[PDB]
C-alpha cells in the first residue's frame, strides 16, 4: 500500500567456486518525454542522415559492466580468473513514486500524486527495436549513491540513400502502448528474471606466446624450403642457384606453420601529438571520415570502429587509431577535448600474439610473376578477410565498458562477437520500457472529439535492482613465476581514487580490462 | 555430365576423369500397367527469410542518446585541408554524426562487379 | 531490348549487405603525418571478418 | 509418355509483428489489360509477365 | 478520469478461392514520405489519411 | 484502494485458425 | 479502472486540481435496453483510433 | 535419346573449354517454385510469412 | 630473379608473408591452393618439399 515500502536496498556480490552474484540498486527520476507524445524523427545530413522516432517512454539500460561491479569487486574477478560469463539475471522496480508539480508566482511545489500510476514492461519477445547495446548513455550509473535519469527512447528507422530522410512504405512505426503493460501505483512493484543463452567465456587473459614463435627453438624441421635464388648478399647480383635449406633455428621466420594471424583492416594511425599529424577539417568534402578506414552501406560512409579485433598501440603511446575505446578520463565533464590528457585510452596491444597490428597490414604478396628479368614489386595486404587456418583473440571487455550486444537478426554472421566488446546474444536481456501515465488536467464541460492535450504536470521516481549471475572459471596455470596482476598503485594521493572526492563526486581515473592473467597458445 | 577439366586450352581427359554407366544400377521396369513412387526428406535447414530489414545496419542506436565513447573528430580548426592550426579535437560521440558512432557491426563480405547500363550509348 | 526481359533486384539488402556496383568501404594507402596524406584507397572486396552480417539473396517464384 | 505428380510439404513460420503501420504486399495492379495476365491469352499460350521474390514483409534488426 | 479496456472476438473466415492469378491486396504504396503515413507525424499527432474498405480479395458468384 | 492500481494496460490482438481478439486501453477524461 | 476523480479549485491566479479520494463515479449498462440508443448514429465519442491519444467521455442525450 | 547410345562430349574453346558424357537416359527435374505454387499460392505465401523450407517430397510416375 | 637469403632484400621480402607484431614470417604453406604439379618446373611456398633419399645434408643446390 501506501505506507508500506515495496522493496528494500541489495548492493553486495557473492563470490562462489565458478560463480559471483552481483546486486546492485540504484535510485531513478522518471519525466516525462516528448509531452506525453510520439514525435517522427528525421534529418538530411549526407552519411549522417536518419529517420525514426522518438517516444514518450523511457527505458531501463543495465549494459556496463561498472553498473555490476565494484572496482574493488573487479579486481577479484580478473586478477583470479581466466573466463567468465553472464548466466542470469533479474530486475525489480519497486517504491515508486509520482510526484504531480506545481507552478505558482513564486517558486514551483511538488506534491504526492497517490493515485497515479507508472506503466511498465519488457520486451521479452523482442518486437521492438534494441537500443541498448549501441554503446550509449542511460545505463545505472557506477557509483551506489548516485540517482539517475531514466533515457528516453527513440529507434531508428530504414535510411535510404544517403541524401534523404524520406521515409519509404518499408519503414516501420511502432506504437509502445500497443503492447500490453503493468500498471503501477504507489505500492506496486515490477520484477522479471532473465537467462542468458549459453555463450563463450570472454577470454580474460593475454597470451604469453606468440603464434609464428609455437615451435621447439632447439630442433629443426623436416621440411625444407627455398633459402635464396642467388650467391652473395646483394639484389641482381652474384650467380643464378636455387639454394635450398632445411629449416633450422634461428630462421623462425622461414618455418613451415600451421596457423596464420586473424582477419584484418589496416586503421589510420594518428599523433597525440598535435603538429605530428596531417590538418583534416571535422566537415567538407575533406572531412576526417573521408581519411578513416570506413564501410559504406546504401551510399553512407560509416567509420570503421572500433573494427575487428586488431593489435593496438599500448594505451600510453604517442598514436591511437579508432580500433581503440576511448572513455572520458575523471576531469572530462564537457564533450568536446584537444588535450588527449584529459580522456582514457583503451588498448588492445596484448593481441599482439596472435591478431594483426591496427595501423600497419596483415602482410605482403607479390605484385606479379618474377624471373630472370622481372622482379615484382612488393603489395601490401591492408585488408585480408578470414582465410583457412587464421585465428585470433577478440578484443577486451573494460570495467566501464559494454557487457552484451544483440546479435543483428540476418541470415548470415561472421564470428558473432561485438566490436565494441563483450558478448553477442541472439536474445539479449530484455528491454524495459517505463512511462508515466498522462492524467488529463481541467477538461471543458462541453464534449469535444478533439484528442486531450492539457495534462497535470508529473514525473515519478523510485528504485530499481538488478542481479547478475556470473559463471567464472578460474586460472589453472603451471607457470612458475609471478603474474602481473592489477594493482591499486597510485602512490600519494591528495584523495584516495576510485573514491568520491572532497566534494562528494565520484569518478573513474582509469579503465581497467581483463587481461592480466596469461595463457599459452 | 561434365567430367575434369584440366588446364583451359584442351578437352583431353585424364587417368581422374570418371565414366558413369547408368546401366550400371538396378532399375524399376514398368509396362503400361506399372508405376512408380519414391519418398523423400528434406535436412534441417534454415528458414528462407521472406522479408526486407526495415532498419539500416549503421542506424541500430537510440537517435536522441549519446555514447560514453569518445572519437577525433578532425586533426586541425576549420573546414579546409593542410590548412588551419594542428589540434587533436576529440569530441564525445553523440546525435547527428552517427556516421562516426562506435559500432559492433559490420556489412556483409562483397566483391566489386561491373555496372552497365540498360541504354545502349550509356556502356 | 532489356524490355522483353525480367530483372530481378537485391535492393532490400542494402540494409546490411553492401552495393555490388560500388564498394565495401575505403582505407588509408599508407600512414599519415604531418608532411604525408595518404591516398584513399578502395576496398572492391572484401572476405569474412569478424563482426560481418548479411541477407541472403532472395528466392523467386 | 506418362503423368508425373511431385508434392512438397514446406514448413512455414507467420510474421508476428508489432508494426503498427500497414506493410507492403504483393498486389496484382496492373489495372485494365485486354488479356488477363498470369493467365492464357486468347491463343492459349501461357506466360509469366514478372518475377516475383519474397520480401514484401518486413522485419527489424 | 481513468482507462477503458474493450475487447472483442471476432470470427473470421478465410478465402478458400480456386482462383489461379494474384488477388488485389490492400498495399502500403505512398512512396517516399517525409512523414510515414499513418504514423504519428514530427509534431506527434496521429492522423488517418486513407479510408480502407474490405473488399480486395474477389469471389465468383 | 488508494495506492494499489485496479488493472492493467491491454493492447494487443491475438490471431488464431478462424478468430481474432482485439484489445485496446485508452485513457478517459469525464467532466461534470 | 484506475479511476481518478479530481477536485478543481480556483484562486486569484491559475486553478488547481486535487485528488478526491473519498468521491465516486457512478456506471451502469443499460442491458436490458431500457434507454433510447444512440451508440449506433454515425456520431463522434468513440475511443480514438491511436492508443495513445486520451479522450474526453461525450455526454449522454 | 541418343539413339540409344553414350556419347562422349568434349570440346576445347578456353575458357569454355569441357568434356563430359550424354546418356540415352532422362530425367526428372522439379527444381523451380513455380512447378509447385500457382501465382496466387505464391501470393498467400510471401504476403502473410517471414519464413519458408521445404519439408518432404512424394513423387510418382 | 637474383635474391639474396641476408639482407634488406632477402628472399622473405619478395615471398608472401604475414606480418606479426611487426616480425615477417613467410606464408609457408599457407591456405590450401591449387600447385605446380610435383614434376614442374616451378614451385612456390604452398608445396611441402622434403628431403631426397640422398640427402643429407641440410643445404642443397
Ligand atoms: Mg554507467
Ligand atoms: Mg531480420
Ligand atoms: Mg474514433
Amino acid at each position: 500500500g501506501v505506507g508500506n515500502a515495496s522493496g528494500d536496498w541489495h548492493c553486495d556480490s557473492t563470490w562462489s567456486e565458478g560463480h559471483v552474484t552481483t546486486t546492485s540498486t540504484r535510485t531513478w527520476v522518471l519525466p516525462t518525454y516528448n509531452n506525453h507524445l510520439y514525435k517522427r524523427l528525421g534529418e538530411s545530413l549526407q552519411s549522417n542522415t536518419y529517420n525514426g522516432f522518438s517516444t514518450p517512454w523511457g527505458y531501463f539500460d543495465f549494459n556496463r559492466f561498472h553498473c555490476h561491479f565494484s572496482p574493488r569487486d573487479w579486481q577479484r574477478l580478473i586478477n583470479n580468473n581466466w573466463g567468465m560469463r553472464p548466466k542470469a539475471m533479474r530486475v525489480k522496480i519497486f517504491n515508486i513514486q509520482v510526484k504531480e508539480v506545481t507552478t505558482s508566482n513564486g517558486e514551483t511545489t511538488v506534491a504526492n500524486n497517490l493515485t497515479s500510476t507508472v506503466q511498465i514492461f519488457a520486451d521479452s519477445s523482442y518486437e521492438l527495436p534494441y537500443v541498448m547495446d549501441a554503446g550509449q548513455e542511460g545505463s545505472l550509473p557506477p557509483f551506489p549513491n548516485d540517482v539517475f535519469m531514466v533515457p528516453q527512447y527513440g529507434y531508428c528507422g530504414l535510411v535510404t540513400g544517403n541524401t534523404s530522410q524520406q521515409q519509404t512504405d518499408r519503414n516501420a512505426f511502432y506504437c509502445l502502448e500497443y503492447f500490453p503493460s503493468q500498471m503501477l501505483r504507489t505500492g506496486n512493484n515490477f520484477e522479471i528474471t532473465y537467462s542468458f543463452e549459453k555463450v563463450p567465456f570472454h577470454s580474460m587473459y593475454a597470451h604469453s606466446q606468440s603464434l609464428d614463435r609455437l615451435m621447439n627453438p632447439l630442433i629443426d624441421q623436416y621440411l625444407w624450403g627455398l633459402q635464396s635464388t642467388t650467391t652473395g648478399t646483394t639484389l641482381n647480383a652474384g650467380t643464378a642457384t636455387t639454394n635450398f635449406t632445411k629449416l633450422r633455428p634461428t630462421n623462425f621466420s622461414n618455418f613451415k606453420k600451421n596457423w596464420l594471424p586473424g582477419p584484418s583492416i589496416k586503421q589510420q594511425g594518428f599523433s597525440k601529438t598535435a603538429n605530428q599529424n596531417y590538418k583534416i577539417p571535422a566537415t567538407g568534402s575533406d572531412s576526417l571520415i573521408k581519411y578513416e578506414t570506413h564501410s559504406t552501406l546504401d551510399g553512407r560512409w560509416s567509420a570503421l570502429t572500433p573494427g575487428p579485433p586488431m593489435a593496438t598501440a599500448g594505451p600510453a603511446d604517442s598514436k591511437f587509431s579508432n580500433s581503440q575505446l576511448i572513455f572520458a578520463g575523471p576531469k572530462q565533464n564537457g564533450n568536446t577535448a584537444t588535450v588527449p590528457g584529459t580522456l582514457i585510452f583503451t588498448s588492445e596491444e596484448e593481441l599482439a600474439a596472435t591478431n594483426a597490428t591496427d595501423t600497419d597490414m596483415w602482410g605482403n604478396l607479390p605484385g606479379g610473376d618474377q624471373s630472370n628479368s622481372n622482379l615484382p614489386t612488393v603489395d601490401r595486404l591492408t585488408a585480408l578477410g578470414a582465410v583457412p587456418g587464421m585465428v585470433w583473440q577478440n578484443r577486451d571487455i573494460y570495467y566501464q565498458g559494454p557487457i552484451w550486444a544483440k546479435i543483428p537478426h540476418t541470415d548470415g554472421h561472421f564470428h558473432p562477437s561485438p566490436l565494441i566488446g563483450g558478448f553477442g546474444l541472439k536474445h539479449p536481456p530484455p528491454q524495459i520500457f517505463i512511462k508515466n501515465t498522462p492524467v488529463p488536467a481541467n477538461p471543458a464541460t462541453t464534449f469535444s472529439s478533439t484528442p486531450v492535450n492539457s495534462f497535470i504536470t508529473q514525473y515519478s521516481t523510485g528504485q530499481v535492482s538488478v542481479q547478475i549471475d556470473w559463471e567464472i572459471q578460474k586460472e589453472r596455470s603451471k607457470r612458475w613465476n609471478p603474474e602481473v596482476q592489477f594493482t591499486s598503485n597510485y602512490g600519494q594521493q591528495n584523495s584516495l581514487l576510485w573514491a568520491p572526492d572532497a566534494a562528494g563526486k565520484y569518478t573513474e581515473p582509469r579503465a581497467i580490462g581483463t587481461r592480466y592473467l596469461t595463457h599459452h597458445l
